[PDB]
């Protein structure tokens, strides 16, 4: 049971009446802001917001800026629903903010560009840490996760990021072979000793392919399943590719659990 | 762990290796054998058995065996799968195993006809005791629940039933009210302390749709996540209606688990 709420400027996301949906949103001859572009990304945001999702995740460093700053501006603009920037650099962050965006969403833990944790204590925006490391080399997986993740944190709270606006990921199918995410999965209880929100990012993953021996578009059932475990051991967030099958089965499991 | 196999006759299901998918098999002119009803009948099963299922469950007493005996000769002949007999019905159960069915699918727990009990017993058939009674009168639904199921094993074993051949099933959907099947759904591992297997049905159910707020055809990611948890809890088996969809789901939980 969460005593706050997730701040994010304009919106409030309670982090106790239901597991949170976050979307994951999708051009040559062109550096970036063509009608094509931000359009198609405007209809997806629609959609995913029509079918469940309560966060939108949009995500050459001259060149990230000129292709995802247009599409925060539009989207914000058109759909009523918190932006997440997927990026671990600074600059890209600070202008994805300026441009709109809620929440910052770095997949190196404020390791690859430290002063990302201070982008995101100037601007105040809730930061999700995942985990990442350049090698495999496990002592014990939990336990060095759980080591890892804190270095993040030690970066974030450093830098002036409050508890509040810290949101952690285990970072499954990074740095992880096969067995390794599956025992990850089966350990995510572990994560909440921590005590940050928790947010669960499987969907599509090479793991479930190899498991159920299926490519990237019949990995459906496997994401359900991935989604289904991580809600009964308490993950706050699910990042998700097919917002309206997802949202029933947290829905369902909410239920259930009683969430 | 299981420290022995179910035993169907010519067929041996092992319950430590993977959670065990039993598949739902679906004429007016006709009191039975018809060759549109039993040609329908195997093209299912046939079906069922390409997409994962490991055994398929076939469910006015004169009418009944005769509408049931001729689609277990068939599907039994044709299909390579232990069936089972969803049947409270002395007369009906013995009749379908001399039929060629191997597992007899009680959804009174011997209770609305004890002699069944003495038919599983006879035959040396795996008999399946689900939860039922008359009235939702509880004082403590699950304490309740293992009262009651302990009454159907106490029958079962009086008859002469081995231990190795009872199956348990928390009978979801069942003298229930919507708020009672989901408490028991987050609380099946209870059912555990029995020690005996236990089989999960919730395939489409009405309190999915209550949760859900969708009809029959619409319940498909409910009933996913109802078997996640479910395996989840540690079921041996579940009895659904979407063959291919929910096999995929409980092999990606099995995988994650460590079954
Ligand atoms: N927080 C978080 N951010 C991500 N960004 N990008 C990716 C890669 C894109 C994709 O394969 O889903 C990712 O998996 C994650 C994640 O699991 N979690
Ligand atoms: N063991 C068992 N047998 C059944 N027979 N028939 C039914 C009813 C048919 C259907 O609605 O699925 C059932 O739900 C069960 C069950 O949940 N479990």
């Amino acid at each position: 049971k969460w005593d706050y709420d997730l701040r994010c400027g304009e919106y409030t996301l309670n982090l106790n009446e239901k597991t949170l949906i976050m979307g994951i949103l999708n051009d040559s001859f062109s550096d970036g802001g063509s009608y094509n572009e931000v359009d198609a990304a405007v209809r997806h945001a629609k959609e995913m917001r029509d079918e469940g999702a309560h966060i939108i995740d949009i995500g050459s460093v001259e060149e990230e800026i000129k292709r995802v700053v247009p599409m925060i501006q539009a989207v914000s603009k058109e759909v009523k629903l918190p932006i997440s920037i997927d990026t671990y650099k600074a600059e890209v962050a600070k202008q994805a903010i300026e441009a709109g965006a809620h929440i910052i969403n770095d997949i190196w833990g404020a390791k690859a560009e430290p002063k990302i944790a201070e982008v995101a204590a100037h601007y105040d925006v809730p930061i999700i840490l995942m985990h990442n490391r350049d090698n495999m080399n496990y002592r014990n997986l939990m336990a060095d996760m759980i080591a890892d993740l804190y270095d993040s944190i030690k970066i974030a709270k450093d830098a002036g990021v409050r508890d509040e606006n810290i949101i952690l990921d285990p970072g499954i199918g990074f740095a992880k072979t096969p067995e390794q995410n599956l025992e990850a999965m089966r350990n995510l209880e572990q994560l909440n000793v921590l005590g940050y929100p928790v947010l669960l990012g499987t969907s599509r993953k090479s793991f479930i392919g190899h498991v159920l021996d299926l490519p990237v578009e019949e990995r459906l059932e496997g994401t359900g399943a991935t989604v289904c475990l991580g809600i009964e051991k308490g993950c706050e967030f699910v990042r998700v590719h097919d917002v309206k099958e997802m949202s029933r089965m947290a829905k369902m499991m909410d239920a259930m659990i009683g969430k």
